[PDB]
């Protein structure tokens, strides 16, 4: 009875640790704002598996966030680089450090859909003193509007604390 | 201190980056060791290894003086890194050993192009197996070999 492409997202520690670092790592240079990135992983019985991830340069106007830019040439290259090394991981969605959805995530997601028709947004909460750290979403099409529904997301890679 | 570095702090990311990258390409009959670049910061002779990317690398299993590491890739990939991550620098390289290889001295020499005090870190990928073993090439005709540098893991938070 599944009208939805994905119904669960398993975000691996790497990713969460990837993003958290990437966030704080660029904070020592007065990083004020949220980070945006791409997710790479595999697909199963509607379980999306998010194995790996890279950051992409992204800007948005803090006064009208319909003014934003995400560098698709970068993402395409960087993903190209990834294929040269890591076996078949695919662009499976994207991420950003929220902590909440943004007015423009729907539009950002639309760009991403170019690379994965069932892109899944995962909002990775970067704050340490902060419920479950990932919150996956996926754009549903409800004139004909568009909005993000919640998809179950938990963390869980095999082997070693 | 006649030595550039005397300690290497390898962060969980790296260790987890590499281990994954290793096993992640194992599901496709990965037979061999992985080689890569380390990115990080420098202090009071403590090298801090914050981040790392894999580079395509091949070596002949019958004469490992026949090997190749793709420097165009590393330069590019690093280029991409600067575009995002703040000042991390190429600080050495890594490979999944588990032991030193005949050619690491040569591979290191290529790397020295990008970091005159490159530090090799052998990241042991096996679970039933300290997981990092940093080295640095010392120049002892005038030979060249790797000395051990203290390496531990330790990033702040969760």
């Amino acid at each position: 009875m599944p009208e939805l492409a994905v119904q669960k997202v398993v975000v691996h520690p790497l990713v969460l640790l990837s993003v958290v670092d990437h966030f704080n790592r660029i904070g020592k240079v007065g990083n004020q704002k949220r980070v945006v990135g791409v997710l790479l992983g595999s697909w199963q019985k509607k379980v999306l598996d998010v194995s790996n991830s890279f950051a992409v340069p992204f800007d948005e106007d803090d006064k009208d966030d319909s003014v934003w830019f995400l560098d698709h040439d970068y993402l395409e290259n960087m993903y190209g680089m990834f294929k040269k090394v890591n076996a078949r991981e695919r662009i499976v969605g994207w991420y950003h450090t929220g902590p909440k959805l943004h007015k423009n995530d729907i539009a950002i997601n639309e760009l991403m859909k170019r690379y994965c028709p069932n892109s899944v947004l995962v909002i990775i909460d970067v704050k340490p003193k902060d419920g479950l750290p990932t919150e996956a979403y996926i754009s549903v099409e409800e004139p004909t509007s568009k909005t993000f529904e919640h998809v179950t997301s938990e963390i869980g890679a095999e082997e070693a604390e």
